[PDB]
């Protein structure tokens, strides 16, 4: 039940010996991709889209992982199975491996950790959360790459101005993402916006996407200006660890009374229905 | 005489045991710093300017080094002494360190990694390289992070193009520097021209801006238009193992007959003399 085991480059390791040698690009070059995904009763959850996006970003960085995705997907099970858990968070790692001359990839390694089910997991707060703008692009935005230095750096700033995350605005006019989630408006009309480009195509932004049409709203996947925060009834975050998450202020903007959104609400409800019928077929 | 040792966290030891533990963050997230200097007759070459950029990049990331300076001058001075060599390659890292959460940083890893002198180090070629211009802008310039993804990724772009590196163009409008170097033009009437924002502040671009100025050139530090190719007799390159490198063809551009510009010749020439004048300081 407590983690006693990852996976490196398709051997168990106790957690303790999980080491990478110092000349690993992910360290001298951070060059690398991830995935991160939860699993509930025994299952990692929309398993195959975490998957294909796990080998689409290896292949933006010309890194070939050594498993085709059934073998990959077996190693994921035999390690759930070996730390005897059914709840847990699950990180793959794949870096530009042991470079000759710190700087060209030779061979990727691979890295299966895993985690306990993070604690405020889908949590789902009637208060939303309170973050800032930053103007800012994520590099090559479309792969999931281990390049978090913006993110990182801004945690003293965020805390320091009272918020608790924020929102990239490229070159301040076209909102985006935060570091690690997916941005959707609701306009007064119920009309659902989110970003089309220059983002992480988030798998929970996918699912509550879908869980949105089906129960008949409009969405619109285009361009977001700052100033429709002005327009907006309501704003959220997607993530695998946020599930949907209220923003109830962005700067000095509150959207409603601060609490959760209407349309959010039922968002919400519907991503742990995508969740629950997910765990149906397995 | 072969490295026989690395330093990590003030420890000396063997290269065979220099590891991380997978929850580091340069691993997770790319957060890191790192600095890299050559040692020449038992010395780091201007070892403190390389040192206080070291520091400042730490402060940018809000990453404490655990020693002063005085202190990490001792461990690279005993490394080089313990691996038994008068020449080689010095790299620092700082990571974000082992984080409890995979993004927060706690305490930051300090690596010393040492290998031999560069093969190719101040080669100072006749025949000029053969680089392409690459729209890009890297993240947080003027700090020296782990951050290499669009270099690293783009070294099958260049090879396919018949190339053997990049110049980076924000976007495609100002000319700012490589991945690993400082981009310099000389104009007919032999005034020297590099980027003044938006860049890495090189050691070695430092040496041979103040060579330049010494020899009575004049030194534009400036924003450089794409177009400024066009006008300039020579292109060089400057850092740490390039020392100055001729280039004798951007895209179908080539500066003169191909061969090492006079200015960029006298410059090399320069170069050897800043480091010679050092090494008689110690
Ligand atoms: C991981 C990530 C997301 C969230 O994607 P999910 O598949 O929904 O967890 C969003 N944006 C960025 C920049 C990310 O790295
Ligand atoms: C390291 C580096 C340089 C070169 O700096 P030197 O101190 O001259 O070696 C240039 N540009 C970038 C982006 C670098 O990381």
């Amino acid at each position: 039940h407590m983690i006693k085991y990852y996976n490196i480059n398709g051997q168990q390791v106790p957690v303790e010996n999980a080491t990478l040698h110092v000349s690993d690009l992910s360290i001298l070059r951070g060059y690398g991709i991830f995935d991160y995904f939860l699993a509930r009763e025994g299952h990692p959850l929309f398993l195959d889209d975490y998957l294909n996006r796990f080998y689409r970003s290896a292949a933006e960085l010309y890194l070939e992982i050594p498993f085709d995705k059934a073998e990959l997907r077996r190693q994921i099970y035999a390690l759930l199975q070996a730390n005897e858990v059914r709840e847990a968070g699950i990180r793959l790692v794949l870096t530009g491996g042991y470079s000759p001359d710190g700087y060209t990839p030779v061979n990727p390694n691979l890295l299966i950790m895993m985690y306990d089910l993070p604690a405020s997991a889908w949590e789902f707060s009637a208060q939303g959360i309170k973050i800032i703008t930053h103007p800012f692009q994520r590099e090559l935005p479309e792969v999931k790459t281990i390049n978090y230095s913006t993110g990182i750096r801004m945690l003293k700033t965020i805390k320091e101005r009272g918020a608790t995350d924020l929102i990239y605005v490229d070159q301040g006019e076209w909102i985006r993402e935060s570091a690690r989630s997916n941005f959707f408006l609701v306009m007064p009309d119920n009309t659902i916006v989110t970003a089309d480009e220059k983002i992480l195509w988030g798998i929970t932004r996918r699912q509550v996407i879908d869980a949105a049409r089906e129960a008949g709203y409009a969405v619109e996947e285009r361009r977001i200006h700052i100033t429709e925060l002005d327009q907006a009834r309501e704003a959220f975050f997607t993530s695998t660890i946020k599930g949907v998450m209220a923003i109830g202020q962005i700067d000095d903007r509150v959207f409603g009374d601060g609490t959760i959104g209407k349309v959010t609400q039922e968002l919400q409800d519907l991503f742990v229905g995508k969740v629950k019928a997910y765990l149906e077929t397995c």
